[PDB]
Formats: structure tokens, sequence, C-alpha cells
């Protein structure tokens, strides 16, 4: 056996809602878990007039190979979408994100499968089997941002 020193990056340790640098040598983290209250989305949705694009991202948004390497929980058009690598995990219109007041977004990154979900929300007549949770999961590729 050998004595390891386990490390974990946490976001409530800032106290104030703000960005923090943590560049990883081995590009991806063993596992991540993102939990965000849906009512927090107001800071970028609520204005309409403002330019605050990303809720949180594991890559600075304006880097050209960003929407290709990492995770971005952001407002795109009239929707709040979750994009990991180049594929979009989940998608919910900004109205349904805040207006029902019974929602929150969760997301996890694992080597076997990457998953996100708009908990408490159900999507109508479309790709999502109507009534089933606004979820999205992708496997058969290491999608870790």
């Amino acid at each position: 056996p050998v004595e390891q020193t386990t490390a974990e990056l946490n976001w409530p340790q800032n106290g104030v809602w703000q960005s923090v640098d943590a560049p990883l040598i081995g590009y991806v983290a063993t596992d991540l878990t993102v939990t965000v209250p849906c009512q927090a989305a107001a800071g970028l949705v609520g204005p309409e007039n403002r330019n605050r694009s990303v809720l949180l991202s594991t890559v600075p948004k304006q880097a050209p190979k960003a929407i290709d390497r990492g995770l971005l929980i952001e407002r795109i058009n009239n929707d709040l979408t979750v994009i990991v690598r180049n594929t979009p995990v989940v998608s919910a219109p900004l109205e349904q994100v805040l207006s029902p007041d019974c929602r929150y977004l969760t997301f996890t990154a694992h080597a076997d499968k990457v998953t996100g979900e708009f908990v408490g929300l159900t999507q109508g007549p479309d790709d999502d089997d109507p009534g089933e949770a606004v979820r999205g999961e992708r496997s058969g590729y290491d999608f870790r941002p």
C-alpha cells in the first residue's frame, strides 16, 4: 500500500458568487457533481438587457476550444443549456426553468456516462417522451469535461 493525498474542488468555499482558477494537469477530474438551484438562474435570465452568458463553466467561455473541451451551463437564445465536450446534455426554456418554482439542475461527469437533469420539470410534445423528467445522459465515450 501507498499513502495518497485526496484533493477536491468546492464552490461554496468562496461565499460570494464568483469565478475561480483551478487548472488540472491531467485535464479531467476523477468525477464532478454540479448542483444549481433553478431560482439562481435569475441573474442571467431576469435581465434580458444584460450580457451575462454563463451560469457556470469549467472553461472560460471566450476560449475558442471551450465549447469543445469543457462543461458550460449557459443561456443560449430562449433556453438554458448544458454542453459537455461538443454534445448538449440537457436543455430547458428559461420560462420553465424559473416560472414553475419547483425545479433545480443537477449534473455529473463520469468516465462511463455523463448525465444532467432539470429535476421536477417534464417536457411536452417532442424528443423527450412527454411527461418524463427533463433529463439527458450520454454513454459509450469518456465525456468528462
